[PDB]
């Protein structure tokens, strides 16, 4: 399942199907973005009103994909893969096959599910507490360190994981990539 969006990711960026060969929970993929640069690291803070999201999401080019965090600063994130559709003209959240949805409009503003991601009575903000998006580029090496981290997390253990993270920049071998 935290595997889905990943496999979602790779057909996109590196053209490729992830098999994830498990021979022997649900995961938070927050970990996995510990040894990404902050320079692939943005947060938005402009959930409270429509205006500002739409500008938000016409800042990015189109032919990018990011790992996409809604939530609450230090709190439970729900992570998803965001990349514009060329043949529905939009921006589309992909959790997983069963749940995924179109954001923007043929020209540049929310749809009714995409609304969805505001909370008008709520902060935003950087600080703890708060509401705001994560967009991680995923890039080659994020995506491989999400299918790694989700890979040794399932057959090991969460420390295994990250310590794995540390010093891994190619695909596990036991998760086979082909094109």
């Amino acid at each position: 399942c935290a595997e889905m969006m990943i496999k979602k990711a790779a057909q996109l960026i590196l053209g490729s199907d992830l098999d994830f060969e498990y021979t022997r929970i649900q995961v938070d993929l927050g970990p996995a973005f510990m040894f990404s640069p902050d320079e692939e690291k943005t947060l938005w803070v402009s959930g409270k009103n429509q205006e500002t999201l739409e500008k938000d999401l016409a800042t990015l080019n189109k032919s990018s994909v990011y790992f996409f965090r809604t939530g609450t600063q230090g709190g439970a994130g729900h992570w998803q893969v965001l990349y514009y559709e060329a043949a529905k003209s939009g921006w589309v959240s992909y959790s997983s096959q069963s749940n995924h949805f179109q954001v923007t409009d043929s020209n540049g503003k929310l749809t009714a599910s995409g609304k969805g991601l505001l909370v008008p009575h709520a902060n935003w903000g950087k600080e703890n507490g708060n509401y705001a998006f994560l967009l991680v580029n995923a890039s080659a090496e994020n995506i491989i360190h999400a299918a790694n981290f989700v890979y040794i997390l399932r057959t090991q253990n969460e420390v295994a994981a990250i310590e794995y993270c540390a010093l891994n920049h190619e695909f596990h071998p036991e998760i086979k990539r082909t094109a």
